[PDB]
């Protein structure tokens, strides 16, 4: 059964409630993380919690708990689930923005759900992305604002002025002439899956260019994939009307996915 | 009474008691639209236009309305009757717990906040306010969504602007909660609603300008045009017309609220009953 830790207690997820005075509800003031488990251990726990604090600070939210307290809650919750878990800690604005231009009455809660990996067919066939001419403002912040992600495709792709940055919940990688191309962290969220893939490429002597791949480059691309802690590496075979390479998951993508899964122990906490 | 209220789950609650499930995608993913409705003489201003805009925002966001507009109107009127004072009414439509395989939010929730109105301080109308320009735009600009994060983090840097101003590539569109008007040579300039939210205060001001034979240009005023401007103001149902005397480091005219701004504000308040429901 899904859980939510809020106000010092593990509740059944469906019973957990937040006051409508919270500025996460009224004004979208909130940041969060997605943490997933392998062998019931949290992957990149410390990197995720550091990113949460970074998101809060960038958003003028004063952390309502220490990272040590959040880590303790997360571990106890995963133990309570007794299955592979997706953990979603949320930091809210709370009820007011002070004259100091900070949110000082922040609330927090942590959702625990049974993990939902994409269907194995999506790894076999790969997925389609829908490009939009828009960017994430405050792109280093993992904020709760996903409206543009909803309003064919597995996921939207932020392509401001035809420069591919990233998906709504995913890092984007292009494969062109055996090179990895991915947006630099001046433009894209500092993905934990992204970090691991860059480390694996360095180990594989695979050249990485940290630049925004262009929509105009997609016809000369052999492969593409998106990354995130739940989806791992998910092949991308179509972006808008453009097929990627010959429309099936590519050799370098499947190799990096295999290496990812074989190596992931090193980053489990 | 005068205590703040929230209508949720068929009941008027004290505002402090109202809670929403954390499963709601308004909390998890920012999936929410809302309106700000205010009263004059305890009557809702532009109620029908606001409720039509709410349904427009919901529909544009793939949210299935969880109540009819007739039912939202009933709730809003009953709540204003309970406050028995000048009220700010905030109806919220939430995404609810799931985004279906039909790419709709079909289990939307709703609630309506009723608060004693808080008009800007009379000094802000006397002195006017400053705005902070950013090189960013509202996507889905016809939708009144709950996403205001940029409005707050954009006071992290900024020394004391009342509001951010979306000026993508130097083209002024609007504020985070306000329509923006420039006055140049006795004529009104304001972004077209292809780019800016269709403000209800904006609509009334254009109606007043049409009555006053005041020329309106529906184009984005440019940051580069501000040195040749006489006046500026921002509009919103609570703030009415609020003079703008500074945008970033640029003073507007001689830094005091202008003649045409005060005249339109006066005509607005003299005429307001026409738009009450
Ligand atoms: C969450 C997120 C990702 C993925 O980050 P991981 O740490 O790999 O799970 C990528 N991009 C965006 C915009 C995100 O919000
Ligand atoms: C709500 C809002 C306004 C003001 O609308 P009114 O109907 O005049 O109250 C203006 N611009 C934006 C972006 C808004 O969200």
């Amino acid at each position: 059964m899904n859980l939510c830790y809020i106000d010092g207690k593990f509740l059944p997820l469906e019973e957990a409630k937040l006051p409508v005075t919270d500025l996460i509800i009224q004004r979208g003031v909130g940041v969060f993380e997605t943490i997933s488990t392998h062998s019931r251990r949290p992957l990149m726990l410390t990197p995720h919690l550091k990113r949460l604090e970074g998101s809060a600070t960038a958003s003028s939210i004063v952390m309502p708990a220490t990272l040590d307290e959040m880590a303790r809650i997360i571990r106890e919750g995963i133990k309570k689930m007794g299955c592979e878990t997706m953990v979603l800690p949320y930091i809210t604005g709370g009820d007011s923005f002070g004259k100091d231009h900070l949110f000082s009455s922040s609330r927090y809660f942590v959702i625990f759900e049974e993990i939902r990996k994409p269907d194995p067919i999506l790894y076999e066939k790969g997925v389609a992305l829908h490009p939009i001419n828009a960017e994430r403002y405050l792109p280093s912040t993992k904020s709760i604002n996903y409206m543009l992600s909803f309003t064919g495709a597995y996921e939207i792709l932020y392509c401001p002025e035809g420069e591919i940055v990233e998906g709504s919940h995913s890092t984007f990688f292009l494969i062109k002439n055996g090179h990895l191309i991915t947006a630099p962290t001046s433009r894209a969220l500092s993905g934990t899956t992204r970090q691991i893939v860059l480390e694996l490429a360095r180990r594989g002597n695979i050249q990485v260019e940290e630049r925004c791949p262009l929509l105009t480059e997609l016809p000369e691309a052999e492969e593409a994939f998106i990354t995130g802690t739940v989806k791992e590496l998910l092949p991308v075979v179509r972006i808008g009307d453009q097929i990627i390479g010959n429309g099936v998951p590519g050799k370098l993508t499947k190799h990096l996915h295999q290496v990812y899964l074989s190596s992931i122990v090193e980053w489990l906490e």
